[PDB]
């Protein structure tokens, strides 16, 4: 129903969380993090937004954070849950009947091929076999209950590969590559099909857009983006994808575009309370 | 089928040798050398004359990328100008499709193409086709089942382990399934009915790991490593044997030649080149 | 006034700066620059002529400048100011309340998306917001305070492609592309229309000559040049477009065209006392 909008980067890391409403266009002030961070990840499951991983870049100094801290909406209080085995900054998260993966992301200057897996009711996290490719600033999708990592960067090459993990086997094969290399790029997944928007191909922040088909197996560009971007935050709503802030290779965009299927088209919704880069978001239900 | 040439290649600066491996006996002959020394040029032998395309002139006095096309007569060892390409290519790609040399991306300068060009050796003419969806340099080309596969490479940013399908008849490419490693300037070829790539460089490592693909399971698949890691290597198949001739292993030049035996999936150095060396256009007599 | 041009390039880059008197017709020899460049712009401010950017070719080595060197009329002698963040080769430049943009531009294989700011009472660069768009051999015209960037060479595509600058909200957007792909073209204003003269479209060096009405949104062709010629100096000079020198593939021109709008017809007024291409080019204002 409602578009969160957690944490993100503008002069330093921000602890930022505010919720979107797209029924009337209205910006919700909710509470700031526990410590801020930049490149985490967003993921609502059994009513819970969770935070994943991280980057407190501050005056101070940097840290990567392996943190998982829960906003339950009622009770507007940031709890810090289990941590995860490493810290995964530029992280990218996906869900299967309620286990958060936690796919990828950077620890200083190790770039992590490790997914770990998080129960919610145990509060534990457990390593599930690492991808066939080191990718931070990974884009992470799920269709047909089978997990997809999707581009990033593994040290020294941008990432067009994209790789899909079967959780019943355990295992990790590389499919179809895209059309274009993007790292930090927007994934998500509507009508059958895992969505990659914007991201940076080593030299250029992006503003096209393309799509997997599960059943042709193929990758197609549809209408690009308005303005190029990378480490923007990306969700569905009822069946149109938005996509939050980013980076444009100099400031930092507060503009919020909505993608049409059937027109096509894109069109600049809303706008952020501030310009911010490497937000994580989810949608409410 | 007989001899196993090796052309161009680079040692300090830019070789013109050629020279061939009979890999029955194992003794190698001093073949008349190339006009215009070159390295990340490719080799292959149409009819009974081997072809030199593409590369780089890399000189003390300076830096020529190459758009030749020369082709050596064995009766006659002599090098004959053919009419040269669209662009110039260094690091190509090439791989023949009925009688037809394909002429697959390479570097000109700052530029990296994804073009794609094909020569016919009855006119003497060359002519573009479609483009691939990627720009690749020191991409590997393998033809299996008269189709077109670019494998691999550099985009001018990153390298890629990405790999891609052509369809002369429809004149268009298709995206296949990715390669485990990420490999640029990786040997490429087909051993019955599988596309291998051993080697390459994946941005930071120099590879001595080899996979290969299956065409209708549409998966990559590790065998057994090299025993000396190389990039810029050349590659070709005799008798059902894959062989990589020289490249660079991130400091030396090896002169090393091994050969893969695919019923054991074992390999074994048969042999050693007059001069160690990397990027050599390599091709082999056919059947 | 004076139609000063500087630089270029004849065999090797040139370091030339002569002076063109539009009154009477006669060329003043000036102080050289003190490294010789092409592919440089030429800007006024303050009474002082500056050269920015380009490219040495000896050969070699082949290097691309980031060099600010400022011409002082009143004393005939080139003094170096800061130097630009990075080299830009084929560079385009304009001017809003006093203040030099550096637009585009190459160093080596990089093409430069990037724009940069310089202040003559601070003699200091500060990056402003990057184009939308890669551009080496980029024509620049200032219109209305808003800053054009028009063609060039992305680096793999050659543009007709164009796009506005906002000082104050400090970003670009994108306007209607020409009619024909243009790099290395002469690009000014004159009465209130963006002028695109000259440039490269891939194949041939072109003559066509067409501008751009900022209300309408549109361009039209007006009469052509008489010679072709790409990697032109462009000046406007008391209501006329004035286009010096080039490259046409085979020559490098000396030809100095003067466009009447009035009449609209191109004529040949002068000589350059050699031809040359890539110079930089501006005037004495007012
Ligand atoms: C999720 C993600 C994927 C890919 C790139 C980034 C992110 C998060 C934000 N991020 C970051 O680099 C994070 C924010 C900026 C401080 C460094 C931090 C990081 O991840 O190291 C970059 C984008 N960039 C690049 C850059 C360069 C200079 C200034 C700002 C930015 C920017 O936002
Ligand atoms: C076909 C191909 C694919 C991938 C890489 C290369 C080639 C040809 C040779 N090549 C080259 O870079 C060519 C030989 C060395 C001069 C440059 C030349 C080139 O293609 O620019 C590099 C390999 N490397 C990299 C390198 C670095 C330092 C010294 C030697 C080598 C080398 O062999
Ligand atoms: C400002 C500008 C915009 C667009 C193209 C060029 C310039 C400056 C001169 N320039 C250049 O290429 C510069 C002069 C020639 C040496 C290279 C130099 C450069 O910038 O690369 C080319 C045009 N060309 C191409 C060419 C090829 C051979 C001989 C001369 C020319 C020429 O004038």
């Amino acid at each position: 129903r409602l578009i969160y909008t957690a944490g993100g980067y503008f002069r330093q890391s921000l602890s930022y969380l505010e919720a979107y409403n797209p029924s009337d266009g209205t910006w919700l002030d909710l509470a700031d993090l526990q410590v801020p961070r930049s490149g985490l990840a967003g993921c609502v499951v059994g009513g819970l937004l969770y935070a994943v991983g991280g980057r407190n870049n501050s005056p101070d100094g940097n840290t990567d954070s392996s943190a998982l801290d829960c906003y339950n909406p009622m009770t507007n209080q940031w709890s810090p849950c289990a941590p995860m085995s490493v810290p995964r900054n530029r992280i990218g998260v996906g869900v299967i009947d309620g286990h958060i993966y936690a796919v990828g992301g950077s620890h200083g200057c190790i770039h992590h091929n490790s997914v770990e897996r998080y129960e919610p009711e145990r509060d534990e996290w457990h390593l599930v076999a690492p991808m066939l490719t080191r990718r931070i600033g990974v884009g992470v999708a799920v269709l047909n209950r089978l997990l997809y990592a999707v581009g990033g960067f593994d040290g020294t090459n941008r990432l067009n590969s994209a790789e899909c993990y079967y959780p019943e086997r355990n295992e990790w094969r590389m499919i179809t590559a895209m059309n274009t290399i993007r790292s930090g790029a927007g994934v998500c997944v509507l009508h059958n099909c895992i969505y990659a928007a914007g991201g940076y191909d080593g030299q250029d922040q992006l503003n096209s857009v393309e799509r997997y088909d599960v059943e042709t197996e193929t990758w197609t560009f549809v209408a690009p983006m308005k303005h190029r971007r990378s480490a923007l935050g990306i969700t569905v709503h009822q069946g149109r994808i938005y996509v939050l802030g980013g980076y444009d290779g100099h400031t930092f965009l507060d503009s919020v575009e909505c993608y049409d299927p059937d027109t096509d088209t894109w069109s600049e919704v809303t706008r952020m309370t501030s310009g911010r880069s490497g937000v994580g978001v989810a949608v409410t239900l």
